[PDB]
């Protein structure tokens, strides 16, 4: 959600001595510790994010200052005076202090609001309001930076829906929009996709188990029709001419049709059609049976090719060539795929052959995959285009079988109850794949191009008993779709699609963390100690207080039970050294600009590269423009005095010394570090002086101590003064003049623009484009 | 020190990715610290 700012964050702070003869405008914009023996650019990116919080640029915003005005009395100014920034009044009355000082007549009338007037408010040439104010240089800078940043994800409305227009399905009703909305309507809206890659590539096992765990969830909720089995059964049992007293084959299948695992089973075939490659198998009895003969026929028949690998391919042809060809497992243990089928085939079973799955081509674009057109293979191998299985030759494969003389001689027992079965099987699919097709189009519409692609079994939990592929098929149920189940997907898709991007973000995140925070590994153990120290101190840093990465991840990495604490760790551990490719935000834009900003202009936060210590019966260059007495700032540290280079000492050689009482008679330049200082402009006239001693010693090393100036204003004729600063103060301090001072003389450079963009604009919360059936 | 919660965890998981009881309900955690002994040791 946009926020709008209603008042432009100004920072100047206008101070003036008693007599007025003197007077400064400053930028306050905080006080900030900085340390040494540590990277600055990491230090400035803690203070980068607090300035964003004082400023208020850090969450998504647009400027509202238009309605901040006034118009003067005046018949003929019609100018819209501002009234955010520095008041002209306050200006006014400190340049009025200032003339009468030097005893000069105050301001004209018409100087009066020639001053008053610089505030305006004026409309620009595409409806946008320029505001112009008194404010500091550096806040003038970050906001506006700050405001081309944002600017870039407001976009029209009517752009968006082109964007948005191909993922729009054909079954949901079309929104309206008013007429204002689409003249006048901006979006807040972040238009990148992150790849979900470097989490499914580097995690493979657990971030598959968690979708289809999920997605088998929602699939065994299904509504099914509950049509009674004893028609088939009867029509089995005429065939086959089952009787009570005897043991025929058509028993023992008959004996074990469960559906209890129907619903798991249902949710497994729509897997296979929903990926690119969903392997699965099953494990048959160690002396096979007519079922498992029964099973596996039915597995290479009505699954896609694809869901069967070359392993169970022939696992499978090796169980059929055990009970059919009758021969033991050791035998045909070396056999290839092609013997076996040779062998089958000589026998009079030709059900030797995997079918390929066709696929269709989905209505509209997957979500989070631009540009791409999605496919799914349709269920049991049936062609859309004929309405049939795949082998238009199936109907004389079944009489042949019929015929054949499978595990006698005599009879057809065996061949009979096969043949016979599997025509109620084909019946089943034949009638029943609609249903099944459609299915499969929901779910596969949830997930990505990407998920498709990368998916792949590997836990093997989705493993189906023979009994369950025999009693799926010969039980086949109509799919029936009720409007709680319709609703039910429609609420699955909300998640989906938020859980995808919340997993976009946090990968995002976790990728830019291992860039800076950890570098290449070498072959030593000290590489190996600092990776295992630091990573340490960093995973405990972004779990702490509020964790860095969603609950969304933290179940993908804690899915084999793994501490959501180790899990992420291990998974940063395979990150390090990735090429993968990362789109700058514009909040990270916003902290860079800061950051340089810090490191550039040191003065404005409170620290300096150099101090300058000298003696006081020195006299040296001082910035006389603000009139401070003894003032304790410099245009620039002087290069030479008295005609001598100015000595300079790096911090560490300076605290390592014991000549420090030779060489203060002498000064020097402090360089090589980073000196935290402070000061408090006073209006009154007094000595200016520093709060504590400049450096203590110790037996160890030399430091220096908190700079905190008592600069107060200067007056010619006080020779109690004068004696002071000269006698009682012996040595002082020199840094660079601070860049946020400013002499009021020279007012007119903190005048600064900003636009606040245009008032009929309406914001759309909510820019979905469809509305659900009911 | 060894935790037995840990072994616990572990069997769980690949007790449901996978019977399993042909070699999970043998695994004993008695004799941790004498093996670690020897790993560093070669």
């Amino acid at each position: 959600e946009l926020i709008k700012v209603p008042t432009i964050p100004h920072n100047l702070v206008l101070i003036q001595s008693d007599n007025g003869k003197h007077a400064l405008i400053k930028e306050d914009l905080g006080q900030w510790p900085v340390e040494t023996g540590i990277s600055l650019v990491n230090q400035a990116g803690v203070f980068a994010v607090q300035l964003a919080n004082k400023l208020g640029i850090d969450k998504p915003f647009v400027l509202d200052a238009g309605s901040n005005y006034f118009t003067d009395t005046s018949f003929i100014d019609t100018r819209k005076y501002c009234t955010d920034g520095l008041s002209p009044r306050e200006i006014q009355k400190a340049l009025n202090r200032q003339r009468a000082y030097y005893d000069r007549p105050e301001l004209t009338i018409s100087e009066n609001k020639t001053l008053l007037s610089q505030s305006i408010i004026y409309p620009d040439a595409d409806g946008n309001d320029v505001s112009i104010i008194f404010s500091g240089a550096m806040s003038h800078a970050i906001f506006t930076y700050a405001q081309s940043q944002w600017n870039k994800n407001i976009i029209k409305l009517d752009d968006y829906i082109r964007e948005i227009t191909l993922t729009v399905p054909k079954q949901y009703r079309p929104r309206r929009f008013k007429e204002i909305e689409h003249t006048h309507g901006y979006v807040y809206r972040e238009l990148n996709q992150g790849s979900l890659l470097p989490l499914v590539d580097a995690n493979l096992k657990e971030s598959s188990s968690y979708y289809f765990k999920k997605l088998m969830s929602s699939i065994s909720n299904v509504p099914v029709d509950a049509r009674t089995l004893q028609s088939a059964t009867a029509a089995l049992a005429a065939d086959t001419g089952q009787a009570v007293n005897r043991a025929q084959h058509v028993s023992m299948l008959t004996n074990r049709l469960t559906t209890a695992n129907a619903p798991t089973v249902r949710a497994i075939t729509v897997l296979t059609c929903m990926f690119k490659q969903f392997r699965i198998g099953m494990t048959y009895a160690l002396d096979p049976n007519i079922m498992d003969v029964a099973a596996a026929t039915c597995m290479l028949l009505f699954r896609p090719a694809q869901s069967i690998s070359d392993e169970q391919y022939r696992y499978c042809l090796q169980t059929m060539a055990v009970f059919l060809t009758n021969t033991t497992y050791d035998i045909v243990n070396n056999d290839t795929i092609d013997v076996l089928k040779m062998k089958l085939r000589n026998q009079g079973w030709p059900f030797v052959e995997r079918y390929n799955a066709v696929e269709i081509d989905m209505s509209v674009e997957p979500l989070r995959s631009p540009g791409q057109v999605g496919r799914y293979y349709n269920p049991f191998n049936i062609d859309p285009l004929t309405k049939k299985h795949v082998e238009d030759r199936l109907e004389e494969f079944i009489n042949q079988v019929q015929v054949g003389r499978f595990r006698n001689a005599s009879g057809n027992a065996v061949g009979t109850t096969l043949a016979a079965f599997l025509r109620a099987c084909r019946d089943k699919t034949s009638a029943n794949w609609r249903g099944y097709s459609v299915l499969v189009s929901r779910y596969r519409s949830l997930i990505p191009n990407e998920l498709f692609e990368s998916l792949r079994n590997i836990s093997g939990e989705y493993n189906i008993n023979p009994q369950d592929e025999h009693s799926f098929f010969f039980a086949l149920a109509q799919i029936n779709a009720d409007d709680e189940f319709i609703g039910a997907i429609d609420k699955e898709s909300a998640e989906y699609l938020d859980e995808y991007a919340t997993l976009a973000r946090d990968i995002s995140n976790s990728l830019t963390l291992v860039k800076a925070a950890f570098g290449p590994l070498e072959r030593t153990s000290g590489s190996i100690i600092n990776h295992a120290n630091n990573l340490n101190k960093v995973i405990n840093h972004v779990f702490a207080d509020k964790p860095l990465i969603s609950e969304t991840m933290l179940k993908i990495l804690t899915i084999d039970g793994t501490t959501g604490k180790d899990g992420y760790r291990n998974w940063l551990d395979k990150l390090v050294g990735h090429n993968y490719p990362v789109y700058v935000e514009p909040v990270v834009n916003i902290m860079n600009f800061i950051s340089a900003r810090f490191v550039a202009d040191s003065s404005y936060f409170g620290y300096t590269n150099e101090i300058m210590i000298m003696p006081n019966h020195i006299n040296v260059p001082v910035d006389d423009r603000f009139g401070f007495r003894d003032s304790p700032f410099c245009t620039s540290l002087p290069r030479t005095i008295m005609g001598n280079d100015v000595r300079r000492i790096s911090y560490n050689v300076f605290s390592m010394m014991e000549d420090i009482d030779d060489v203060i008679s002498e000064g020097f330049i402090l360089y090589d570090a980073y000196f935290n200082f402070s000061y408090d402009i006073m209006t009154t006239d007094g000595v200016t002086r520093l709060k504590e001693d400049i450096l203590i010693v110790t037996d160890t090393g030399n430091d220096i101590k908190p700079i905190h100036f008592y600069i107060y204003f200067e007056n010619r004729n006080d020779k109690k003064l004068r004696y002071e600063s000269k006698m009682n103060v012996s040595y002082r301090l020199y840094i660079k003049t601070p860049a946020c001072l400013l002499p009021l003389s020279d007012y007119m450079r903190a005048q600064h623009d900003y636009v606040s963009p245009s008032s009929s604009r309406v914001y759309i919360k909510d820019p979905a484009v469809v509305y659900t059936r009911s």
